DNA sequence: CCCTGGAGAATCCCGGTGCCGAGGCCGCTCAATTGGTCGTAGACAGCTCTAGCACCGCTTAAACGCACGTACGCGCTGTCCCCCGCGTTTTAACCGCCAAGGGGATTACTCCCTAGTC
């Protein structure tokens, strides 16, 4: 029972971007979240800004 | 593909007779006019006083364009579910039937209130 099944792709990606937004310790790295997530999983910043829906 | 002759049926409408009440007519009738008073409250200044008209230079706070962007009102698809028109049944007021009081008037017996004369 993988959590990728109970939680859909959108939900696991939301958990991931919340994780990366917990990684930062300052204001300045909040726009660095798309860059960090693209470095992590290789997703373009377009869908990061379009579908992640951050805090 | 979509239009309609015929038919079923609802509408508009004026004769066409019966009814009850809108309006006129009659008999009171009571309240608005009107004489006055006398004194009350608002018009007429008048002094006052008090908030606003326009003016000056700033201050960035809102206002607006531009560009991205993105998701929602609306319009497309389909089904499904549920309410209507019609057919059958049952409460639901309304008007007749009957024998007995209640009573309101209505009149009959009578009995006291009234009033006359040898």
């Amino acid at each position: 029972h993988s959590f990728e099944e109970r939680y859909t792709q959108q939900e696991i990606l939301q958990s991931d971007r919340r994780f990366m937004e917990l990684n930062t310790e300052n204001f300045s790295d909040l726009p660095n979240v798309p860059t960090l997530l693209s470095d992590l999983t290789g997703v373009p910043r377009d869908r990061i800004e379009s579908t992640t829906k951050p805090i």
